[PDB]
């Protein structure tokens, strides 16, 4: 099967089944107050919310189509990783953005943590077909590594002039302390 | 890319072609159906055929597709542009890949010499690419870009490179 079969509508955005049973997204596209996602009750769904990164553990395989998947923390500086949006008008774009730095960006009140990255169209990413809309919250990350696919996380917010994306991990990573 | 000129691309033979205006279809000379005697329901005979490299352009006695209006076309697209092809699959689905249009230039491609201007897919994969890419079948797709508040058609795509995220545009002429 196709691998944009994996990414469905969700809340007010998007999610990306990443195995039968493991399902991502970003958390502000949630719905606030909900009874059952995709049949299951709430209550039975082990969902874990790590900042704007959200994911949700299934009692039971959901999704009995698609294959298990590498979910990694990010992706190597320089690495230029392919966002996968879906419109509701049907399209499907790829549009590549090299990864930097994990970072926090001030956004609205507020500030969202991830690991930021840039579009390649440049100051073209105004364009509807060339950047990102706020709509497009929860849609992933991938690169191939060897002939796999890996996702490192979710769209959650971009910069004021749509070139500079942010997206969501696992979680940061501190440095250690030995002893 | 607004729900008309994703309209205006039709399918054609082994490919896809686009209607510039009501009578006159652009494509690629590969996806051409060779053994046919009829485009649209007209002979052979009563249609301007101009092919240019690997662009073709067809020039109809009578209006055909009396619902889309006249796009500009342009001979190519200046450096750096970052235009938008506009790919139709068979299962329905519509893929805008964004491309970066570099220089005119000349490849061998599977054995066969294609000329046009050369672009690099912002995609992140390689041209040939199922999920992220184009397909053998993708031929005759336009290359669309916003100049000012016009929307217009650069080429068709005719060629893409394996092993690169090289794609070839079949332009009317060099400049």
């Amino acid at each position: 099967p196709s691998i944009w079969s994996r990414i469905v509508n969700f809340g007010s955005g998007w999610g990306f089944w990443v195995s039968p049973s493991l399902f991502i997204t970003s958390t502000h596209v949630i719905p606030q107050s909900a009874k059952e996602f995709f049949g299951v009750p709430i209550k039975q769904i082990q969902i874990h919310k790590s900042g704007e990164f959200c994911r949700l553990r299934f009692p039971k395989p959901i999704r009995t189509d698609v294959t298990g998947m590498i979910l990694e923390e990010g992706a190597p500086e320089g690495t230029v990783a392919t966002l996968l949006i879906k419109r509701p008008t049907g399209e499907l774009m790829p549009l590549a953005a090299r990864m930097g730095t994990h970072a926090t960006m001030k956004i609205q009140g507020r500030t969202v943590g991830g690991q930021m990255g840039m579009l390649l169209t440049g100051s073209n990413a105004k364009s509807m077909d060339l950047g990102t809309t706020p709509g497009d919250c929860g849609c992933p990350y991938i690169y191939k590594r060897g002939n796999d696919y890996v996702v490192i996380g979710v769209h959650t917010a971009a910069a004021r002039g749509g070139n500079t994306v942010i997206c969501a991990t696992q979680g940061s990573e501190g440095e250690a302390t030995l002893e």
